């Protein structure tokens, strides 16, 4: 009841059942400590660092480490682990190599990007949600370090008009990039190696030069900072490389809807350890030694939560081994433990955005589905959050930009037709009403120029009534007749937004039958290709 | 475009292999891992780069690169005559990790070269 | 029955007939431990590292080493030993040496291999 078999300053009996740190020390967890500010920690009593990170189960749980680590990384199951990647917000292509100006016809265009698009571009919608596994699967679940730019000047003109490249000459690529960090720890003395890659070929790989090595990268912060003039790609010095050359075919692909997408293969950095008196040393402490150790006993979870990206590592079980004493954890539990989620009514609010299997767009990979699908079989609850976490799982959360639950949350910049009363049957509080025609007019002046979106929601009619006729007109028209069922089911109808601030968007659930709508969401997934032809030659 | 691998049981930290691209019996050129191609991590069962990360360009043709691998017309016909290129890594250079009683893992000075001959001989 | 002639934290009598690690320590192997998750380890009682790898017969058998090593390398007879090799999945041949494009007729072809 007082023995410590791993010398982590925390007794095993506290380590097994749960504990907390009170004023410097481990104290047993009594539920009265909750709703007061203390978190219930529970770790592995046979090992020092339950998660694998450099810090022991006591340093994390108490906070006797760097003060730059996130609050959610104090849990002995969430790993202090930085995820670094490059993003591109300006593209320059010129016809010149050395002293790039004054000798060519340069074109430069400002771009925007997103770190989770390659993950959700391989998402096939497959509108069916059969066995309560109301999730979506992608083909290539990559990571948040795979940023994919999207040029936005690009009105109708191509890259050659004003460039004069015809099948023999090579333009040269210049850009202004801006690193980021979506993990929990900082990376000291960062030196990443990124690859600028077209459809399938590597134009050139950047290794951080002498001047571009940024000494500091705290989680949630970029290099340079939020107001500091992004880095010139090479800067064309004696430490720089030769400007990135591309050929005429790639030069047409860049107008053919194929995107450049930046990928950071490996990053090189350090971490900090105190010295009992506040002396922090960061030399010799490299992350490379812990990256493989951490990722091999963890489950990668990503939250997208538009306007910032988060990625976490949470330790797992490996039930096949008896001597693994890592506490088994549910997916709903690991999400809260990794993202600092609070419980509003037992629903894992992140900051105030609702996060549930019914509220957002979950995305998995094939090996995760081949363990979760055959887990929702022997369960008294069809919840995807009540599945047992195991190493190798990959879970992505796409939160919708526009969501409504008819209870407290409403994100649409307009309103619906009507809700018409105070309903309580939606599997979460209130749902919709108004048998008649229900509409909402989205200006499209707030969506994105050439992206695809998704409309999904939970719909039911308790007693076998009419089929609802949905009508969606953004770039196409949609006319579907879905029959509501006994349990609310996700429908996930797709559309596209093009034409660079086109007229409007029309989503109408015109269907009679006294049906119920709850948790209807709108979320962007892919960037749709747009074709640009430079001149039209007269004959 | 090549893609390292690891089929053993341990990881190799700070990997720097020396491979030989060899025709029927002749060495076109031997690659030693350059400054940028040295991959800090190679866990068993995993490749460098990872399973979705754009394999390495052979030389990348920089100041750290070598001159592009030249071959002759006879080899150029052999490559259509059913004779294969086959990559061979002669020696690899890497490290291993040892704890320090408190979770401190050091991987410097711990080179595998000292244990490769000792292990394979018994 | 309790002596250790190699300072590998595992007594020689356990080292000769078989043993396992239970909660941090060497315990004699009784066949009831099988079909439960424990493996019967048996090593050399005259040497620290029976296999030759950098890790001693106790660090392997218990797991007090890197968490990236395979589960099968905890046996004191299987050696922690990495085998690294290069594989080729794309071949490009061109008629040019420096700034390889724009001056030759390049051909590139995707390849598959096997070790
Ligand atoms: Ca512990
Ligand atoms: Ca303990
Ligand atoms: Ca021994
Ligand atoms: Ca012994």
């Amino acid at each position: 009841e007082d023995l410590d078999t791993d010398n982590d300053n925390i007794p095993d009996s506290y380590e097994r059942n749960g504990y907390t740190i009170k004023d410097l020390i481990a104290v047993k967890w009594e539920d009265s400590f909750a709703e007061q500010g203390y978190k219930k920690y529970v770790s592995n009593y046979l090992e020092s660092n339950t998660a694998g990170d450099p810090y022991t189960d006591y340093e994390k749980a108490s906070g006797s480490f760097d003060k730059a680590i996130k609050t959610e990384a104090r849990d002995p199951l969430v790993a202090a682990y930085p995820i670094v990647g490059v993003g591109m917000e300006k593209l320059i292509i010129s016809t010149n190599e050395h002293a790039s100006t004054d000798q060519g016809k340069t074109v430069s265009r400002a771009t925007t990007n997103s770190k989770t698009e390659s993950n959700t571009a391989g998402v096939s919608v497959n509108v069916g949600y059969q066995n309560g596994f109301t999730a979506n699967v992608t083909t290539n679940y990559s990571h948040t370090t795979d940023n994919s730019t999207a040029v936005q000047d690009s009105n109708g003109e191509s890259w050659n008009t004003g460039l004069s490249i015809n099948k023999g000459e090579s333009a040269y690529i210049n850009a202004n990039v801006r690193y980021y960090n979506t993990g929990t720890a900082p990376m000291y003395k960062v030196t990443p190696t990124t690859n600028l890659v077209l459809d399938g070929d590597t134009l050139s790989t950047i290794k951080a030069q002498e001047n571009q090595i940024g000494n500091n990268l705290s989680p949630g912060d970029t290099y340079p900072k939020k107001g500091l003039s992004p880095l010139a790609l090479n800067t064309m010095d004696q430490f720089s490389s030769r400007l990135i050359p591309i050929n005429y075919d790639q030069l047409k692909k860049l107008d053919a809807g194929k995107q450049i997408k930046l990928e950071t293969t490996q990053v090189s950095g350090n971490f900090g350890t105190k010295n009992s008196s506040g002396q922090i040393v960061t030399e010799g402490n490299s992350w490379s030694d812990y990256i493989s150790q951490i990722d091999s006993i963890s489950a990668s979870i990503i939250l997208d939560t538009e306007n910032e990206s988060y990625e976490r590592r949470v330790t797992a079980k490996n039930l096949q081994d008896p001597e693994d004493k890592t506490p088994e954890l549910t997916i709903g539990e690991a999400i809260e433990k990794a993202f600092g989620a609070t419980k509003k009514d037992g629903l894992l609010y992140f900051n105030d955005i609702p996060i549930d299997e019914s509220c957002v767009e979950l995305i998995f990979d094939d090996n995760t589905a081949n363990k979760i699908k055959d887990s929702l079989k022997t369960l008294s609850d069809k919840k995807i959050y009540n599945v047992k976490l195991e190493r190798g799982m990959n879970i992505l959360i796409k939160t919708p930009t526009y969501f409504t639950n008819f209870d407290d949350y409403n994100n649409y910049p307009s309103t619906w037709s009507n809700v018409n009363t105070t309903n309580q049957d939606g599997l979460q509080g209130s749902a919709n009403k108004l048998n008649g025609e229900t509409k909402i007019k989205i200006p499209m002046s707030e969506l994105k120029p050439y992206k695809r979106y998704v409309f999904s929601g939970y719909s039911k009619d308790p007693l076998t009534s009419n089929s609802i006729i949905v009508k969606i007109k953004a770039k196409e028209e949609k006319t579907d007749y879905l029959v509501p069922e006994q349990g609310y089911t996700k429908f996930s109808y797709e559309f596209e937004t093009t034409e660079k601030d086109s007229s409007n968007i029309e989503i109408t659930l015109i269907g009679s039958g006294t049906t119920y709508l709850d948790n209807l969401s709108i979320t962007e997934l892919n960037s749709t290709p747009e074709i640009l032809d430079e001149p039209e030659v007269k004959i």
